[PDB]
């Protein structure tokens, strides 16, 4: 009679309600009766509100709780339908935005219609605050799909009350027919969304082929209703409009609304790059543009005439020409995104005013700069102060563009692209927060400014000096002569300055990245976690930090003994880890708190486990719990959490109810039988990888068994090994711990309740599960229970038995209503306590009818939209089907569900006339509260984890993924789980929650467990386009840098890598035919050169050593926050793992599958690039250039050496058998993306191979240059004429007649890479650029082709045949030059033992059966293993003669090849006897040619 036993007891029992259950209930059916709701919704519903006013009232007054609710619903300032209703409803969304901005920078009017609202709210009595939230949620609760448009659904609550209030249906007598609301409002707009993206073929529903610019998704949809220009585009079938029709009239024909004719797109996507240049345009204008003028001043010789240090006025001139880059990348930003939006639309007329006023600024900048150059005398004051004041207006337009946000450009004289009410309303960072965000980025610049000038582009000054002013004494191509190749020191500085270029952007995440590992390391220290310190101190203060942090012990109870209270909970967690079999019961005495005979007889004393003493007792080092075991993970983690910041929770009687929410389609529930036990079966494959959980298994077997002394014996194997893998149980039985915390934490903290039963210990257990009942609700989300097999339908109802309040959702069909029709869908909801029908399936609870199949999506967004109806509380905690939790974590939910700021607030009025919005505390809440996840069983996965605390704090954590909470009122009144129209990643996932004004936040004292499983079309949204278009500085370079510039980093390095090579080709090409001077150290500039005639190219060569050691430097600092992240909670060894298995990640599968894998991946550019490094080695050799070979040469043979028994003699020569069987068996976007880069590599190529044929310094007239163009288009064109050669006979005359044509491809491109060695009469040097040319003329010649053939039709055919014959011998040789590099290495006896155990010493040694064979196979193994021994060996005495048969062909002293040719043929074979020394004290004959 102390505990009522009514459903809602803080609601009904208390009796300050201001409405009972029965007025609530009579208000829920009177709108059922009105417009048409389900019934089965309503009771639902009903159900959901009164679980909502319980909750809250639990913490708060009853009368607070309903205000409370009014609010965050209706008409509170966080209140979506206040937001909508301010800015679709009354024309203030530019009101909004103008005190958004004015509120951001802060650490018939707006605000006459706050007031007017507010007083309108304020006089509603009780009875009216629940029928505006009754009706809301009726309307909420048969959307299912609206649900992902929020603001339609703001537009069809209002049109519903409008019509409710009117006497228009207040006069109706009967009630609107049953399902009316979901068959005339709802389900139209459900066919809307299902035709854009599905088609009817002949009967059946199938995706149509269509660009996501012609599919209108949830976004298109939803922002119609974000303006009143959009809802007065509503069109009724007789052709009126939906707003010329009086308001209470609106909803009566919201189902003659052809919606076809009203929805459109709001944002079409377009070519990636366009979006990049629009969306982080502030990016691009700091790094471009301080580039310029960072080159411009440390450049005299490119604007000195006649090279003269003195006039400055150029020198300034040129540095403030940074500001006409400036203010062209904002013209290119503002065309760019002119192509995104349409052009009559929420704005854009703004668009076309801000192109302009870029216009005259850019003017500005341009317009003095010809002045001062055009009308200058060759010290005239009258430019030289121009050039003086133009750099300060450079630098002025600098700081302007690359701060102040694109769609915030001048718009203080429909200002904005787009509603700021959902676009642009961020929350903003204050105090401390805000402080620590612009020290970040401030010191990130601060620093990479500094350090980008002095190693970067003052080391780059003498080269450039140097290579723009030398010209070449060259004789050249007899087609062009000498204008070529004197030129090179020039070609040679453009690819220098280019490849400084991106350094230029990889130099800023290098900062970024130092600095929030300095700032994530002393955030630590000043919360005091500082983790440096032994586990013994972190394990003896335990004790004092359960009672405060988990206990919430603030005293309502009468000072226990903290001891007791103590003891009762860590006994509890160890004997959890126990029944999980995770501790031995040596280890459990040792770690319990243990009651003890008191020294007075008849009477008990409680004494701590040594485990809390013996680390503050080092005298000894005993084992509690073993060596790298889980319970020392997660007692470790457990203590180490507790010493960092906890709110202090609240009583569980005052705690809210929440909801686990888990999404399953087909994952495992239980493990069968027949699947463990039957190359190493499941069952004995886990005692191998869990033995000491598994003899503690049996031990209790042993007990448990000999307790009886099968059925049950048989359950608990399948249940061991279930909970060793991936299943649903796993998970399931992981997140009733909440149950089973919150019943422990409710009777730990009221001893007055358990002394009151008194020994009635199975009636305490009911008060106990009553109240985790009513806090607590597992729902799980099964998409095709009503399809499951018999096996499967049988683990489902096991779980409804082990856990019966646990509660399953899943779509039911249902015959159609009448003959040839769709059939009726229905979202359902079973859960253990359902009377099961004789059919054997539970009867529902719940059956809520849809208007159609949900699942038109992406999968797993769509299963949680059906069954989040069926949620209770005020939080969800979203949680994926493979994870599981523990007693540990669990315990801590309290103090987790205290970051949302809710729990322990004060409650005022929200309608309060007093009050003003600028001076109200709440306009924030908290949307999302991320945890840590731990998987059991990549760089920014783990460069997150480091980073998180000061992220959070920042703003900078967009979070919406599985291991986190929700705040379930703010989130499901804001579109929902998710948007279900894109393999996007959770990373930056809930960002329309930051955009619409919710903060994110991040704990870092809980964490659950998770079994593991280009650009993207992520830069395509238009999330990104509202985030860096609007965002201040210094959040928008918190938004770039932690998404987006990781990936573009990782693009850079490649494109640095790409740049170095066409870079190191050409400079060591000019360094292998120059005479370069002795590089005289701790020298001045005009010294003396020591032999007279020389090239000063020494300094320019050393750039290699500079680049080298930036490239080294970018890909090892990308290790920092991975090292010290594990350092410093592990802390001493523990780094070393994750190090390697992060370095690491970057039977026997065969080499024809293995090397096709990664051919057009890694293998294939990194095979072009080691022939470039090859040739940049031998012609000028570096030390640095070493590591381009390691990095090199890991690309390849990663693959290759980590294979499983790769490497035995044996099992060798029988994969190169399948790999030959493989080859022979078998029988303006484009343009602008590779054809034109792969055309400037040919040309960079080209140049390189011409130069070194150029003859730089010999003593020739004009006849002696050399026809080295030819020697391209002779072993470039002809290979390829051979080729469709051949396929004019298999015309004119299937293995046999193919094979004869494939290997005639291998010959012929062998045998020209020997055409080109002796037509550069046989130099080594110059064949391999000779090679290299060849190798990237016939890929921009197939590439220009394929692109050419897939925009004539017997060719359409033939062409993509020649391009597969070159392609073929592509293949045969790079495959075989993988396969000969093996040969050292299988010759070294006990290779394959001694290589495969480090292959799983280092890993867990998994164990694949050794294969046994029959003696007859064994006979033709010893056969063919030295059958194709015999080819394999050969194609290398094949390939290797190639090499020594040139090589050897030295011996060649008459002159040279074609001595006799005159004309476009003379000197088609290089000259040799020539000395290029031409340096010296001659100064005679100055012209060599
Ligand atoms: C060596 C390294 C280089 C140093 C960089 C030197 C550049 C200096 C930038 C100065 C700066 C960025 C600071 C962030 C640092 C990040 C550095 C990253 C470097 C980039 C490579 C600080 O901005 C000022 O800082 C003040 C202090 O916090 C604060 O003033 C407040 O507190 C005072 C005290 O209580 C108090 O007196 C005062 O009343 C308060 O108002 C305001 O934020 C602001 O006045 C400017 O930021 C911009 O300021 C704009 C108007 O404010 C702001 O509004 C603009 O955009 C909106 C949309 O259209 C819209 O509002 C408008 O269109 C437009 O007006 C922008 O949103 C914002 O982005
Ligand atoms: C103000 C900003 C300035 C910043 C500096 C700008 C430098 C950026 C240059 C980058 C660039 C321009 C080259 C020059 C073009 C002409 C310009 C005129 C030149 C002067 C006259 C060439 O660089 C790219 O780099 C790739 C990596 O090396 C490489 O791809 C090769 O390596 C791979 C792994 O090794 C491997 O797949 C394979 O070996 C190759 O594919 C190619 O070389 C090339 O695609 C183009 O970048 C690319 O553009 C793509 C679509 O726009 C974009 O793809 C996205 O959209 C696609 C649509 O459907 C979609 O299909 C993609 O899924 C999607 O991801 C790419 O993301 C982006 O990379
Ligand atoms: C000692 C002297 C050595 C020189 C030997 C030279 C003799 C060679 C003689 C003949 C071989 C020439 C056949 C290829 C000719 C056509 C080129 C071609 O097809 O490119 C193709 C790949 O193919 C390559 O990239 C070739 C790479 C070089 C490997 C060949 C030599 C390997 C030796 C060096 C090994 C490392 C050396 C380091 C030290 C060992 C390009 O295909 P794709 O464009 O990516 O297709 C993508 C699809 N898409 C278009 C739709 C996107
Ligand atoms: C970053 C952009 C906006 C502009 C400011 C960059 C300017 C750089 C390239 C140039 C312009 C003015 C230069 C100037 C400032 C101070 C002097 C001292 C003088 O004895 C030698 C040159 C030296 C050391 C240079 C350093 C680099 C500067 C700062
Ligand atoms: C990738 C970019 C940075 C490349 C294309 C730019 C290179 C420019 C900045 C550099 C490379 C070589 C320089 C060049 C070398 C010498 C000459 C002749 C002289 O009478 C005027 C300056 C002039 C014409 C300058 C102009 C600027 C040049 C062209
Ligand atoms: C990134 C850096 C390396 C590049 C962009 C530097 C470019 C500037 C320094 C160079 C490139 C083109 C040059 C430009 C082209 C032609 C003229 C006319 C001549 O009578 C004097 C030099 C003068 C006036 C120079 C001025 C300086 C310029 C603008
Ligand atoms: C938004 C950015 C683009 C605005 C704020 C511009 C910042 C520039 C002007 C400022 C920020 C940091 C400054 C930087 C830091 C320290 C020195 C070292 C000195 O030997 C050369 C100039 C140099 C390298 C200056 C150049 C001017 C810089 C680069
Ligand atoms: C990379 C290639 C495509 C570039 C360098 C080719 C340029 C050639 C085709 C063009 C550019 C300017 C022309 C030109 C300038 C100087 C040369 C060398 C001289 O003795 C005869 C005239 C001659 C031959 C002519 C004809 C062809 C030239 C050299
Ligand atoms: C990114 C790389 C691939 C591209 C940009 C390389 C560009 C450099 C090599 C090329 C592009 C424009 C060229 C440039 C334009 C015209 C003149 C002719 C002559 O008077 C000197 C060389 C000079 C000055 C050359 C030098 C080399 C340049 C600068
Ligand atoms: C005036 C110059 C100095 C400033 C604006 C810099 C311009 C370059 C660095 C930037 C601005 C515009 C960019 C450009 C616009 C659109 C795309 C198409 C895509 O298929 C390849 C990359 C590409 C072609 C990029 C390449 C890099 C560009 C050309
Ligand atoms: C001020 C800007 C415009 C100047 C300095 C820089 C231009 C660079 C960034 C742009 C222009 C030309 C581009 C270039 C042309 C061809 C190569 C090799 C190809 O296989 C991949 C793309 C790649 C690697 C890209 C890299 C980025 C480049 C080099
Ligand atoms: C990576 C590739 C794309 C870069 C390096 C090549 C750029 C070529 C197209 C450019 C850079 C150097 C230029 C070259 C340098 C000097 C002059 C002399 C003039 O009388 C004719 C044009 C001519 C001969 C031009 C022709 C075009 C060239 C060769
Ligand atoms: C792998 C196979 C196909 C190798 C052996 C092919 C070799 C032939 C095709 C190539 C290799 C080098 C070539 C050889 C080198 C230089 C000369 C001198 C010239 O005045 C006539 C052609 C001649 C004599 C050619 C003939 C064809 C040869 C011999
Ligand atoms: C196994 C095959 C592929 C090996 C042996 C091929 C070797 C050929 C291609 C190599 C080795 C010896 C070379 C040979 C020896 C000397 C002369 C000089 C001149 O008179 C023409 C080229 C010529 C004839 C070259 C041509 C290329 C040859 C013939
Ligand atoms: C190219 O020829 C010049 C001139 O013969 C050589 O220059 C000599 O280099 C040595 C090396 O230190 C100096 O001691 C001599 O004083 C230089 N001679 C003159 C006249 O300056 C140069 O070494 C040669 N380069 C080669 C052979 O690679």
């Amino acid at each position: 009679m102390a505990l009522p036993n009514e459903p809602y007891p803080a609601w009904t029992a208390d009796s300050q309600s201001p409405v009972s259950i029965e007025q609530i209930e009579d208000i829920f059916i009177d709108l059922t009766n009105r417009l048409g709701f389900q019934r089965d919704s309503m009771r639902n519903m009903f159900d959901h509100f009164m679980v909502l006013l319980d909750s809250r009232s639990s913490r708060m007054s009853p009368d607070q709780a309903l205000l409370s609710l009014h609010a965050d619903y209706i008409g509170g300032d966080t209140a979506n339908y206040k937001k909508w209703y301010f800015a679709a409803q009354l024309d203030m969304d530019d009101e909004i935005g103008f005190r958004n901005m004015s509120l951001g920078k802060l650490s018939n009017s707006l605000e006459a219609a706050d007031f007017r609202w507010k007083a309108k709210m304020n006089q509603l009595s009780p009875l009216e605050r629940v029928r505006h939230i009754a009706l809301y949620l009726l309307c909420w609760g048969e959307a299912n799909q609206v649900r992902f448009t929020a603001e339609c659904l703001c537009f069809i609550y209002k049109c519903a009350l409008d019509y409710l209030d009117s006497p228009l249906c207040q006069q109706r007598q009967e009630p609107m027919p049953e399902g009316d609301f979901l068959n005339r409002v709802i389900t139209p707009i459900y066919h809307f969304i299902r035709n854009q993206v599905y088609e009817i073929v002949d009967g059946r529903f199938v995706k149509r082929e269509r660009d996501h610019n012609k599919i209108v998704g949830y976004d298109d949809l939803n922002q119609l209703f974000w303006y009143p220009e959009g809802i007065a585009k509503i069109v009724l079938e007789d052709g009126t409009k939906l707003i010329e029709l009086p308001l209470e009239e609106r909803y009566l024909r919201l189902g003659d609304v052809v919606w076809d004719d009203v929805f459109f797109k709001t944002y079409k996507e377009t070519r990636t790059w366009l979006h990049l240049v629009t969306n982080f345009n502030r990016i691009w204008v700091m790094h471009i543009s301080i580039f310029w003028m960072y080159f411009a001043y440390n450049s005299p010789t490119f604007y000195t005439h006649n090279y003269n240090q003195p006039l400055a006025a150029y020198k300034w001139a040129s540095c403030a020409l940074g500001g006409t880059v400036a203010s062209l990348i904002q013209i290119v930003a503002t065309l760019c995104e002119w192509s995104f939006v349409p052009r009559k639309w929420a704005g854009a007329q703004h668009l076309s005013r801000r192109f302009w006023f870029l216009c005259i600024i850019f003017g500005i900048n341009l317009g003095p700069i010809i002045f001062v150059f055009a009308y200058d005398k060759d010290y005239s004051t009258a430019a030289h102060v121009v050039a003086a004041v133009m750099f300060f207006v450079a630098v002025a337009t600098i700081i302007f563009f690359s701060i102040m946000p694109l769609g915030g450009l001048f718009t203080s004289y429909r200002r904005y692209v787009a509603s700021q009410t959902f676009t642009a309303a961020f929350a903003p960072l204050h105090g401390l927060d805000r402080w620590m965000s612009y020290l970040v980025w401030v010191t990130v610049f601060a620093a990479k400014y500094s350090e980008s000038y002095y190693f970067l582009v003052l080391s780059l000054r003498d080269p450039i000096r140097i290579l723009s002013t030398t010209a070449m004494r060259c004789t050249g191509e007899y087609w062009w002569g000498a204008v070529l190749c004197k030129v090179q020191p020039k070609i040679v500085l453009g690819l220098v300055i280019a490849t400084d270029f991106i350094l230029f952007f990889l130099d800023t995440y290098l900062w970024y990245i130092i600095v929030n590992t300095i700032f994530s390391v002393g955030k630590s220290f000043y919360l005091g976690i500082s983790i440096l310190t032994p586990w013994r101190n972190i394990f003896t203060r335990l004790p004092k930090r359960i009672y405060s942090k988990i206990l919430a012990t603030t005293d309502m109870e009468i000072k226990y003994k903290p001891k007791v209270l103590i003891s009762q909970v860590w006994n509890a967690i160890i004997i959890s880890m126990y029944r999980e079999h995770l501790l031995a019961i040596d280890h459990v005495q040792k770690l319990l708190y243990h009651q003890v005979p008191s020294e007075i007889e008849g009477k008990r004393t409680l004494r701590a486990p040594t485990f809390f003493v013996s680390q503050d007792d080092n005298n000894f080092e005993t084992e509690f719990f073993p060596r790298d075991s889980e319970a020392e993970r997660r007692i470790s983690f457990f203590a180490q959490s507790l010493s960092t910041p906890i709110p202090e929770p609240l009583p569980v009687d005052n705690m809210p109810t929440f909801t686990v929410l888990t999404p399953h389609y087909a994952e495992r529930i239980l493990l069968s039988l027949r699947e463990i036990i039957r190359r190493v079966t499941l069952l004995e494959y886990l005692k191998q990888l869990h033995p000491v959980e598994w003899e503690c298994f049996v031990k209790d077997t042993k007990i448990l068994a000999e307790e009886t002394a099968a059925p049950e014996y048989t359950l608990r194997t399948r249940i061991w090994a279930s909970l060793r893998s991936q299943t649903l149980y796993r998970t399931i039985s992981g997140f009733m711990n909440y149950s089973r915390a919150i019943k422990l934490l409710y009777r730990v903290e009221n001893p007055e309740i358990v002394q009151m039963f008194g020994g009635n210990a199975e009636g305490l257990e009911r008060e106990l599960e009553k109240m985790a009942r009513r806090k607590f609700k597992f729902l799980v989300s099964m998409q095709r229970l009503a399809k499951f097999k018999p096996h499967e339908l049988e683990n489902a109802e096991f779980l409804l038995r082990a856990y019966p309040d646990l509660q399953i959702a899943y779509l039911d069909e249902e015959p159609p209503l009448t003959e040839g029709e769709e059939p009726r869908i229905y979202s359902a909801l079973i859960d253990g306590h359902c009377e099961i029908l004789d059919n054997g399936r539970r009867r529902p609870k719940f059956r809520v009818q849809l208007s159609g199949n949900p699942i038109l999506g992406d999968g797993k967004s769509d299963n949680q939209n059906h069954a989040l109806i069926f949620y209770r509380g005020e939080y969800i905690q979203l949680i994926d089907a493979n994870q599981d939790n523990y007693l540990e974590e669990c315990l801590k939910i309290r103090s987790v569900l205290a970051e949302f700021e809710e729990l322990n607030v004060e409650q005022v009025n929200p309608y309060a006339p007093g009050l003003r919005y600028e001076e109200q505390t709440t306009n924030h809440p908290v949307a999302i509260v991320g945890a840590r996840e731990y998987i059991f069983s990549g760089k920014e996965q783990t460069f997150g984890t480091l980073f998180a605390r000061t992220l959070s704090q920042i703003g900078g954590k967009l979070h919406y993924g599985h291991p986190d909470f929700i705040n379930a009122t703010f989130m499901t009144t804001r579109g929902g789980v998710s948007k279900a129209q894109h393999l996007n990643e959770d990373i930056y996932a809930g960002m329309n929650a930051m955009l619409r004004g919710g903060r994110i936040k991040h704990c870092e004292y809980y964490q659950c467990g998770k079994g593991r499983d280009g650009m993207g079309e992520q830069m395509l949204s238009r999330e990104y386009y509202y985030l860096g278009t609007q965002l201040p500085v210094d959040r928008f370079l918190t938004f770039y840098y932690a998404h987006p510039g990781f990936h573009l980093n990782n693009l850079f390095i490649q494109l640095s890598l790409q740049m170095f090579m066409l870079t190191l080709v050409n400079l060591s090409s000019l360094a292998h035919e120059s005479i370069m001077c002795i590089y005289d150290r701790n020298k001045p500039k005009t010294d003396v050169l020591v032999p007279i005639g020389c090239y000063n190219f020494q300094p320019a060569v050393d750039w290699v050593r500079r680049y080298t050691l930036s490239i080294f430097i970018v890909f090892w600092i990308a290790f920092v926050p991975i090292v010290v992240q594990e350092l410093i909670e592990r802390g001493l060894w523990k780094a070393t793992q994750r190090f390697f298995c992060h370095l690491l990640s970057l039977s026997r599968i065969p080499f024809s599958i293995l090397y096709s894998r990664f051919a057009g991946s890694a293998i294939y550019m990194g095979a072009r690039s080691m022939l470039m490094l090859l040739f940049g080695t031998v012609a000028h050799w570096q030390a640095p250039l070493l590591w381009f070979w390691a990095s090199l040469s890991s690309l390849i043979f990663a693959p290759f050496v980590f294979n499983p028994h790769q490497f035995a003699w044996e099992d060798f020569f029988l994969d190169y058998r399948d790999y030959i069987r493989w080859l022979s068996r078998g029988n303006t976007n484009l343009i602008m993306a590779e054809i034109i880069p792969c055309a400037i590599y040919a040309a960079g190529c080209f140049i390189a191979f011409t130069f070194i044929n150029a003859q730089t310094g010999v003593k020739t007239t004009d006849d002696d240059r050399v026809n080295s163009v030819l020697r391209i288009i002779i072993c470039t064109l002809a290979p390829i004429a051979v080729n469709l050669g051949v396929l004019f006979f298999c015309m004119g005359m299937g293995s046999v007649m193919a094979g004869i044509a494939h290997g005639v491809a291998v010959i012929v491109h062998i045998a020209f890479f020997i055409v080109m060695w002796v037509l550069e009469s046989f130099n080594f040097v110059r064949m391999l650029i000779g090679v290299v040319t060849c190798i990237q003329c016939q890929r921009l010649i197939f590439h220009c082709m394929t692109a050419l053939m897939l925009t004539t039709q017997p060719s359409r055919e033939l062409t993509a045949k020649v391009i597969e014959l070159s392609e073929f011998a592509a293949d045969f040789v790079l495959g075989h030059v993988i396969l000969i590099c093996q040969l050292p290495l299988i010759i070294i006896p006990k290779i394959d033992k001694f290589h495969s155990i480090m292959l799983f010493w280092l890993k867990p040694s998994r164990q694949i059966r050794p294969p046994i064979y029959s003696l007859k196979q064994t006979r033709l193994r010893k056969r063919m293993v030295k059958k194709y021994c015999s080819l394999y060996f050969l194609v290398l005495a094949i390939f290797a003669g190639c090499i020594i048969g040139p090589a050897v062909a030295s011996a060649k002293i008459h002159k040279h090849i074609g001595d006799s040719l005159d004309g476009v043929v003379h000197n088609l074979f290089q000259p040799i006897n020539t000395t290029n020394n031409d340096t010296g004290s001659q100064m005679s004959t100055y012209q060599s040619h």
